[PDB]
This record gives C-alpha cells, sequence and structure tokens, in this order.
C-alpha cells in the first residue's frame, strides 16, 4: 500500500498541546503499537486548538490510525491535558489521506507556494539555520519522499531542482523555537520558481509540494516545527 496520512486530533481543554508533551504522547503510542516515517504539529487558538499526526509509511497508518481512533471520548496529555473531541482524516484544513501515486498528480508547473505555517529552520554545522532557501526546503522534502515513496528522482532532476530553483517571492518572518536553544524558525509564504523546468521536474516539483502537507520541512518536525503546506502561486 503507498498510503499516507495525516490525522487531525480536536481537542477540548484549555490551552494548546506542547511540542514535547505531543511527541511524548506519540512516542508513547508508537513504544506499544510499533529517518522519521512520521512528523508531528499543532495549532489553532485558545478554545479550538488541535493536534496533528502524520504518518508517512503504510504499515505505521494501518497500526496507528485505529489506535488514534479509539482516542476518540479520551483524555491525553499533551502538555496539558485534553479531551480529544474528533479524530479526523478529512474535514479539517490540516487533515489528509492519500496515496504516494497521487503526490504526483501534477499538473507539472515551474512555480511551488508554500506557506510555511509554524517555524521552519534547518541544521547547518552544528547551528540551526531559519531562511527557507530553495536547496535546503526542497532537499528536506525530496530526501524524505524518496526515503518513503515508491521513486526516487533522476540525479538530473534533483540537481535542477537543488542548484536551479530560485524565489521569486517571499514574505515573513522568524519566530523562536522555545523547545530549541538558540533557535529561530521562519513562518510565512515563499514562491519558489525552477526555470525551463522539462516537464518531468515541474512533475518532481508539484510532487514535493503535496509531501510537504504530509512531512513538513527541516528539522525537528517531530516536535511540530516545520508545518508546511502549498497554495496557489
Amino acid at each position: 500500500s503507498m498510503v499516507l496520512a495525516a490525522l487531525v486530533l480536536v481537542l477540548e481543554g484549555e490551552g494548546l498541546p506542547e511540542p514535547l508533551g505531543l511527541r511524548g504522547f506519540f512516542y508513547g503510542l508508537l513504544r506499544e503499537v510499533a529517518e522519521n516515517p512520521f512528523a508531528l504539529g499543532f495549532g489553532g487558538r485558545e478554545g479550538a486548538a488541535w493536534a496533528r499526526v502524520s504518518l508517512l509509511v503504510e504499515g505505521l497508518y494501518a497500526r496507528l490510525a485505529p489506535r488514534l481512533y479509539a482516542l476518540e471520548g479520551e483524555e491525553v496529555r499533551l502538555g496539558p491535558p485534553f479531551r480529544v473531541r474528533a479524530v479526523l482524516q478529512e474535514g479539517h484544513p490540516w487533515a489528509g489521506v492519500s496515496t504516494y501515486p497521487r503526490l504526483f498528480q501534477g499538473p507539472p508547473s515551474r512555480d511551488l507556494a508554500l506557506r510555511f505555517a509554524s517555524p521552519t529552520f534547518f541544521r547547518r554545522k552544528g547551528v540551526h539555520y531559519p531562511v527557507p532557501e530553495p536547496r535546503l526546503v526542497l532537499e528536506s522534502l525530496l530526501r524524505r519522499l524518496e526515503a518513503f515513496g515508491p521513486l526516487k528522482a533522476p540525479e538530473g532532476v534533483r540537481e535542477a531542482l537543488l542548484e536551479r530553483t530560485t524565489v521569486r517571492s517571499l514574505e515573513g518572518r522568524t519566530l523562536p523555537a522555545r523547545t530549541e536553544v538558540d533557535t529561530a524558525g521562519f513562518v510565512g509564504r515563499v514562491v519558489y520558481h525552477l526555470p525551463r523546468a522539462t516537464e518531468e521536474e515541474a512533475l518532481w516539483l508539484s510532487a514535493l509540494g503535496r509531501f510537504a502537507f504530509y512531512s513538513g520541512v527541516g528539522a525537528k518536525t517531530s516536535l511540530g516545527y516545520g508545518r508546511a503546506r502549498a497554495e496557489s502561486a
């Protein structure tokens, strides 16, 4: 099976989930039932908070989804305690289930608009770096898509994606990553553009875009950083 999924836990309770509490909860489920083939996230506002669990390989999906669904009605600690009102695979902006072939549905496009919805950063030389450079963003996505999906990019396609892609526009700011030392991450919107993309290259660019919703971008996606999605260019 080539499924990947992002399930959203709709939460009732005071506050928002905390990165380490969320990951600890997830690892608690993991240690029991089962490159990280997952990512975690959270968002919303006081009184309408949610968490999300991305599962990037079928086996993990098969094992964890039923266990996540059984959380409905139950109290869980994600830092603060919350009651899980619903577990959603659809009907929430950050919920979805798809397949790896569908990541390649296209249409191909030379442009990729990404929204970075939680602080996004990269490890370089033992320091964290918060600038969403094409080579960093796209290598992060490609590495994980190649780890967990059925297909690797031809080397020339990789070279085009990482070396030739430019930035058409950027708008955003960096915010502190409070679980980390001396680390900020970018939040905002960047439009990437690959000049003279072949059809194959433009398709791969679009696929990295679609995969981002599930994988997130950059470092510490297990802590909710790097939550991202593709938008209309």
